[PDB]
């Protein structure tokens, strides 16, 4: 069956252009009731709404800053009586070599990207819980996953978003609230990522807590792997940095690495290590 | 040969107790000139006192080492480095360890609950590190430690603010690793497990007393030693065990075909492939990621 969002209210932030607008247009065309938001920095959002209405879809605009998150969800509620999907897309760039990053260059990036997504997602959270339905998208970036010269501020905010999502996955799974994160990328058409966002935000999708790099027509998934590592301490004998150095190769050897999935498992391993030594 | 830090100046933020304290004592015992910083407040973000830092500096002195205290909040990062510059004249290593908790279920995290965690953990580390950056570049040497956590890596109920800040620190380090390379400035991240005032509520009491901060100090000392070459690593450490983490990426799927609109249904149809990790690759750079997307265009056309 073709992917429809009929009756689903979808809030997209920073949807005045690029990726956002492309999601706004992709969603509405499949029956979604879209709340198009964009700080317009008011004509930015209005233009996309128009495109949607003209296309035979339904939508309304919101002109507030994601910093004013509560307001973006209010527009979804006051206009459609609910909120099902939140795509956190709003973002800006303030690239500088690390030493030249001013306090403001840092703060503004955290405010729009991270604090913005926290405010908006927090405003919709209880509504999603009470109704037992929610699909959330966080927009990370390769610069966050890998790092990238001149983007210390941006890379920290993007991975911070992943951290936020990891927890939301835990707190929301019981109420059918899914949260996934993407790292998207002239020829790199925004319509090449939109389909992944639509799938990840569909009611038939069961993916929760995934991290995805998207671009050019390709999609890949990322996860952590951890080395079996080494116990470099013996009971009654103080642990030394020399033991760490002398076991460095083993500690860093990824052969048969585990694929850790929760904090419990990690904590459980540490407690078992303590028991083996004792 | 035993690892020493003679002639090295080490700044440890939040060295008044727990992990920070164990690090400062270990460094000082090995010859390092240590600036022990601590705001002297509680683990919830309320308070200020000079005794936290003063006691550690006293313990170090009694053990025959040399240290000086700094009482500023990491939020005033630049001042910690100044204490290092004014007292010893250089700054070789920065261990960003200062931290607090403000646990609440997501819906109940207030704006201040969020902002204060970010200010101290992330913004504070950025401030302290940024203040030492040019000094390390001039010295053509530097060792930096960011303290993340398992809750940031895996997520953890009631800590959305904390977990975002902690992985946020990792994204900061990812970049510092690239920018500090030519100047021998290494930056590594750790996710420690040690019993402290900050962990009682998530650890049976006896487990608290048994998971010593002294079991993680050894790793921190090695990663900050001149002879260590590790740069940009992420390590989980506790009880005497150490392990390393890294990303693995699926080979994935090209769901788009030449002149044929890409659809959501196509993505759904290639889901098993997209999520299969057999022969996954181990990506390490944004350039290789960008090179890859560009190769996808070529393969398709
Ligand atoms: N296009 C690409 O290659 C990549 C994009 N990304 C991320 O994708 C997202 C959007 O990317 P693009 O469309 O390419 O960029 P963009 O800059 O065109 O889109 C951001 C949108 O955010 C809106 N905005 C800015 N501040 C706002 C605020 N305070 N409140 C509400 N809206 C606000 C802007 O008006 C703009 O339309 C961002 O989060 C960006 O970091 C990440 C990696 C690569
Ligand atoms: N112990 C554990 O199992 C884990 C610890 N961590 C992290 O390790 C670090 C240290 O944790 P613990 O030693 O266990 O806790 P702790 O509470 O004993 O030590 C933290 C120290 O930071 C100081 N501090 C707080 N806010 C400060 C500020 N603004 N400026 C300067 N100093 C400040 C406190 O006074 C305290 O001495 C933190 O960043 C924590 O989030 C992360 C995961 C697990």
């Amino acid at each position: 069956s073709p992917l429809r969002f009929d009756g689903r209210v979808v809030l997209v932030t920073g949807a005045g252009g690029g990726l956002g607008r492309a999601y706004a247009l992709a969603f509405a065309e499949r029956g979604a009731l879209v709340v198009v938001n964009d700080l317009g920095g008011s004509s930015a959002a209005d233009k996309v709404v128009e495109e949607i209405r003209r296309r035979g879809g339904k939508a309304v605009a919101n002109y507030d800053s994601v910093e004013a998150g509560e307001k973006l969800v209010k527009t979804a509620l006051d206009t459609f009586g609910r909120i099902d999907v939140v795509v956190n897309n709003a973002g800006i760039l303030r690239d500088r070599s690390f030493s030249r990053i001013s306090d403001e260059d840092w703060d503004i990036i955290q405010r729009v990207h991270l604090r913005g997504s926290f405010q908006v997602t927090r405003a919709a959270w209880d509504h999603m819980k009470k109704q037992n339905y929610g699909r959330i998208i966080m927009t990370a970036s390769a610069s966050g996953i890998y790092g990238n010269f001149g983007q210390a501020n941006y890379s920290a905010a993007k991975l911070g978003l992943l951290g936020l999502a990891n927890t939301l996955v835990i707190e929301g799974r019981k109420n059918n609230i899914h949260c996934n994160t993407i790292a998207p990328n002239e020829a790199l058409k925004p319509e090449y990522v939109a389909p992944l966002v639509l799938w990840l935000c569909h009611e038939s999708c069961e993916e929760n807590g995934g991290l995805f790099e998207v671009g050019a027509g390709w999609i890949g998934k990322l996860r952590w792997e951890r080395t079996l590592g080494a116990i470099v301490r013996k009971r009654n004998q103080p642990m030394t940095p020399e033991a760490v150095r002398d076991n460095w190769v083993k500690i860093c050897d990824f052969s048969n690495a585990s694929k850790p999935k929760s904090i419990q498992e990690s904590t459980g391993g540490i407690i078992e290590v303590l028991h083996k030594i004792d």
